[PDB]
């Protein structure tokens, strides 16, 4: 009794908690692969045998379902999360509020704005889409410092190799190494939304108590001691 999860990287924390957990309370072991959204959905489309997919965005899920990948009618979607600015633990910088008046470059002193690639990443592609609406994107693209995940982009933060990154409400959570300095409003981006689904040819009893395990009293506990918010 083996279960494989891809689970974005922002679910490392939480993830790892719930596994421990439940093979506490039920026995069975779940192994969890964490990666972009973008490279577990290009994993997946190319046959790797993940039971459980959990993508950060819509748009990862939504590839994956359109490759024959996923066992769609058991597509939900999970969790919500914010989307926020970093700044490293030992930084100066205070909280602030952001509108389109904030003046990116001030803040950023002639430093990198941390980011997932926003031509993959879903922490990055929500980045450019809040970036974009509040009109501070063309300002922004020449100065970014892209990772391979919103993970990686946390990370050149921690280290102070840029002054800030867009990373979710959650991510600052698991870090002690950084402090959240301000939270995006919802209405500049599409909803940080975390879809979950079987993959195709995995919907079988073990698989299926375990998702709905995550739907269950001790996962919704976990993700909320985490910063998520429970759909």
């Amino acid at each position: 009794g083996k279960i494989t999860v891809f689970a974005a990287c922002s679910l490392t924390n939480a993830m790892q908690d719930i596994a421990t957990q439940f093979k506490k309370e039920k026995g069975v072991d779940v192994v969890s692969s964490f990666a972009s959204s973008s490279t577990l959905a290009r994993q997946i489309e190319a046959g790797a045998p993940a039971d459980l997919f959990i993508s950060a965005d819509q748009k990862w899920m939504d590839y994956a379902v359109d490759k024959k990948a996923i066992d769609t009618a058991t597509r939900q979607t999970l969790l919500g999360n914010s989307l926020v600015v970093v700044a490293p633990k030992a930084s100066v910088q205070k909280d602030f509020t952001i509108d389109s008046k904030t003046n990116w470059t001030s803040l950023l002193n002639g430093g990198r704005l941390a980011v997932g690639d926003p031509e993959h990443v879903p922490a990055g592609i929500y980045a450019k889409e809040a970036l974009q609406k509040l009109g501070a994107w063309d300002t922004l693209s020449p100065k970014l410092a892209p990772a391979e995940d919103v993970c990686g982009a946390l990370a050149l933060v921690e280290r102070n190799e840029a002054p800030l990154g867009i990373v979710y409400g959650s991510d600052a959570v698991a870090s002690k190494g950084v402090k959240v300095v301000a939270t995006f409003p919802e209405d500049s981006h599409k909803k940080v939304e975390y879809p979950v689904a079987v993959v195709e040819g995995h919907n079988n009893a073990t698989v299926k108590a375990f998702y709905d395990y995550l739907k269950g009293p001790q996962a919704a506990e976990i993700f909320k001691r985490y910063g998520f918010t429970i759909k």
